[PDB]
């Protein structure tokens, strides 16, 4: 069984970036800038932020590219300040033949089915508001405190009185 | 095939919901989340929602209350943040009952670069000066031309330059 399919991309260049809310609002002003310039973001393990230009698509221009997107990269992190100080970014660029293309794993996970999975996801409405129904009502009402909302709709199930979690008691 | 599942006689389950970068908002709260849920000793289960369940894998008689209480510090985490713009609509979901569940096996298919381009790339930028962009020579000769850089030395081996910016 074969699991990887890739290219040989003989022309290459590739960027790595690193700081050593405010981190979040940066790094979309990057992602942003990915896509004016027409490049490709890499999902990597790490904090770490990999750019690749001439891959997947080539160009004959690739390291100017990346160089062009680097100097907006570290040009938009002076201009944010954080504590009011400045973004400790560091960049890395380099140029070279690569391998390239996607790779086969295998994501594992938990899931569960039946009925209490149906009725907690396809509740109706609501806003910071926490709805059961009455069997969950039954189990929590000596040890939380619970007020009614109730019948409201659960799609594909029917309709069903519910109750709002308010808080817990405490104990007696 | 590609799950390994059982029988619970009971479980509780929470469902949360929310009604471009934001992608990274919603991300950093479900990581806040995911902290929650260690906290409480639950499990997450797996595109715009989040999920919960309670008694599953580990047993306990308390399924419901712990859920409950995991529940109400997820509300409360969700109120302190607040997105860049308005605060987060969250709206919270629980039941309780008999449910099959376990390990799920799902394909996933990555987009990767290898190669000694990526691993020079990577020792550029770990070994960066901050506030600076670094590159090798044969970055250096194919911007030359068009761009100014400055030397800085050379690393274990190799020779780095600053990029400066556009000529
Ligand atoms: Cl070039
Ligand atoms: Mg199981």
């Amino acid at each position: 069984e074969r699991n990887i399919i890739a290219d040989k991309y003989d022309e290459a260049s590739v960027l790595f970036a690193d700081i050593v809310r405010f981190l979040d609002r940066l790094y979309s002003a990057f992602d942003e800038l990915v896509d004016q310039h027409g490049l490709e973001k890499i999902k990597v393990s790490g904090d770490s932020y990999m750019v690749v230009s001439g891959v997947p698509r080539p160009r004959p221009d690739h390291t100017q590219a990346l160089a062009d997107f680097a100097l907006d990269m570290t040009n938009v992190a002076a201009q944010l300040k954080d504590r009011g100080n400045p973004v400790p970014l560091r960049v890395g660029l380099a140029t070279g033949p690569v391998v390239a293309g996607v790779v086969g794993s295998r994501r594992f996970f938990y899931d569960v089915w039946g009925d209490a999975v149906n009725v907690a996801s396809r509740m109706e409405s609501t806003v910071g508001q926490i709805q059961v129904p009455d069997e969950v009502y039954e189990r929590l009402k000596d040890d939380f405190v619970l007020r009614e909302r109730g019948h409201i709709n659960v799609k594909g199930k029917g309709v069903m009185r519910t109750w709002y979690l308010i808080g817990r008691k405490v104990a007696a």
